[PDB]
DNA sequence: CCGACCGCGCATCAGC
DNA sequence: GCTGATGCGC
DNA sequence: GTCGG
């Protein structure tokens, strides 16, 4: 909010090369730097100014400042202005439309909520999902009702193997105060980065979370990353709880504080993160912290006995989780 | 000026 | 039936 | 679109 106006401008126009112009590198420059803004202790008064910031490079300053000098930008209000640019804008909101089958779409004619509902027949599983609850989607669930899926969710792992270990993520594991969806990290000791001892292990928990009537769709489901959506129980006939996003992750045990840090984020984070590693000599994933001699190719993975660990490698002061979201 | 911008799981589909 | 390319969300 | 090289 300190400059609010800046990264809302910055960040439209990332969503447009993403969705529209498919240019995805530049909607990482935009987000980059819309990053590195919201991050500013004192107010942008300045493109010169903003230029200065690692991720500001000259065309975003006289953006910038046309944006100071006017209060808008004439690049996104005409943006704004076009009916396809805008169509599909509108058609990449829907869960499982991404930019290309939102411009197929529209060249199609089907640009509106409506033109999807008539040609339900053309959508796939994950895309009718997310025009059902398309207006449920948007809306964001506030931290008091994540900690009653948390609790819903910890306790439902156990009933099935209580050597089930559910680890909330995500937005919810930096502390916001209210969250786009629920990310869930479940880990078995009979899973194993060199072997797998039980099958059905994701399966049986996705499986109890349903019969609980928790689980209400599924979006992708596989042995190891669950796509879906839950609802929260509402009693005496109160108005039900709107249906919310939610992600079962499966991981190796002996990979968990590398998957805890991968997916707690923010993804702008880890992935700054992830590249001051190789500018030291090390490859960062979801399961594993390699190091790097010379070779360009990984080697085998190290000890990792905390979160901060991974920090310790790459020498970074470990950072909480809540500092985390950038 | 210039190339490098992370890497994963799942679904769908074309081609066989 | 299968494999590979690709889209999609992250 | 930006920036290290
Ligand atoms: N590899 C990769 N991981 C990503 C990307 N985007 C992204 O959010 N993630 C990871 O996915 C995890 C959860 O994604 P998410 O959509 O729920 O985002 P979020 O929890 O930060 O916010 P939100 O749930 O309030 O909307 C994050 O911890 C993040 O590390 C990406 O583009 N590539
Ligand atoms: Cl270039
Ligand atoms: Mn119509
Ligand atoms: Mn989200
Ligand atoms: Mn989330
Ligand atoms: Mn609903
Ligand atoms: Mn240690
Ligand atoms: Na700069
Ligand atoms: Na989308
Ligand atoms: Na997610």
């Amino acid at each position: 909010t300190l400059n609010g106006g800046i990264t809302d401008m910055l960040t439209e126009l990332a969503n447009f090369e993403k969705n529209v112009s498919q240019a995805i590198h530049k909607y990482n420059a935009y987000r980059k730097a819309a990053s590195v803004i919201a991050k500013y202790p004192h107010k942008i008064k300045s493109g010169a100014e903003a230029k200065k910031l690692p991720g500001v490079g000259t065309k975003i300053a006289e953006k910038i400042d046309e944006f100071l000098a006017t209060g808008k930008l004439r690049k996104l209000e005409k943006i704004r202005q076009d009916d396809t640019s805008s169509s599909i804008n509108f058609l990449t909101r829907v869960s499982g439309i991404g930019p290309s089958a939102a411009r197929k779409f529209v060249d199609e004619g089907i640009k509106t909520l409506e033109d999807l509902r008539k040609n339900e027949d053309k959508l796939n599983h994950h895309q009718r999902i997310g025009l059902k609850y398309f207006g449920d989607f948007e809306k964001r669930i506030p931290r008091e009702e994540m900690l009653q899926m948390q609790d819903i969710v910890l306790n439902e792992v156990k009933k099935v193997d209580s050597e089930y270990i559910a680890t909330v993520c995500g937005s919810f594991r930096r502390g916001a105060e209210s969250s786009g969806d629920m990310d869930v990290l479940l880990t078995h000791p009979s899973f194993t980065s060199e072997s797998t001892k039980q099958p059905k292990l994701l399966h049986q928990v996705v499986e109890q979370l349903q019969k609980v009537h928790f689980i209400t769709d599924t979006l992708s489901k596989g042995e190891t990353k669950f796509m879906g959506v839950c609802q929260l129980p509402s009693k005496n006939d109160e108005k039900e709880y709107p249906h919310r996003r939610i992600d079962i992750r499966l991981i190796p045990k002996d990979q968990y504080y590398c998957g805890v840090l991968g997916f707690t984020g923010s993804d702008i984070f880890n992935k700054n993160m992830r590249a001051h590693a190789l500018e030291k000599g090390f490859t960062i994933n979801e399961y594993t912290i390699r190091p790097l001699g010379v070779t360009g190719v990984a080697g085998e993975p190290l000890p990792v006995d905390s979160e901060k660990d991974i920090f310790d490698y790459i020498q970074w002061k470990y950072r909480e989780p809540k500092d985390r979201s950038e």
